[PDB]
């Protein structure tokens, strides 16, 4: 529906290339922007499914990084004040996060800058 | 010329998907086949540029894993007897990998089995 689907590879050399290309973009986003990929994944997940309230449960489900790293990312991002969030809410499932409609200017702007670096990197590397 | 080129992504959500998909195939190849990705990269590099004699120099150049991990991979693969390879006492020739003809069949055979797992994986994965 939205966003170009990723084309599947069917042999070793294509896999290797895909990984090489993905690793380069990952390291760049981290180098510049100084942010872990899990923080990146949480941030883009939030941007895709716009909301005011998110269940840390769902986020962890829709991502593939294991709670330890995810919660670790939510935590940091929370301090950076990308979204309030706050732990300790007892019973039910666990934790939830709050995305102030204005902290979203902070996120989508960060993601807009990453989108610009991505197209620049595509023009660059092109190995 | 040979092998489907990897299509570039141009935004965060596509990046994330590409990485998710690449990570799954990587972990599988490692889980099963029990082999590191650098060993995989060396092995597919060898299979792409068929030869009898390889300069560990070139291999390290054409790959993006830093000598430490590459040489570490060459070493193991060498014991596994995928290719002979002989070090030095000095000469700075810093290793020269040799793959006779039988070892080649061993390499291709293995990469051939890795190719079939990728296909089965593309049928399960589907995210
Ligand atoms: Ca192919
Ligand atoms: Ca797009």
């Amino acid at each position: 529906g939205s966003h170009m689907a990723i084309t599947k590879i069917n042999d070793c050399f294509e896999l290797l290339s895909m990984v090489t290309y993905a690793d380069k973009l990952k390291s760049l986003i981290k180098k510049e922007f100084s942010i872990s990929f899990e923080e990146f994944a949480v941030l883009t997940y939030i941007s895709e499914n716009k909301e005011k309230e998110y269940y840390l449960k769902d986020i962890i489900n829709h991502l593939n990084y294991k709670q330890p790293q995810v919660v670790k990312a939510v935590k940091i991002l929370s301090q950076e004040d990308y979204f309030d969030k706050k732990r300790n809410e007892h019973d039910e499932r666990t934790v939830l996060i709050l995305v102030n409609a204005q902290q979203r200017k902070k996120i989508e702007s960060l993601l807009s800058r990453v989108n610009k670096r991505i197209t620049e990197a595509n023009n660059e590397i092109e190995l």
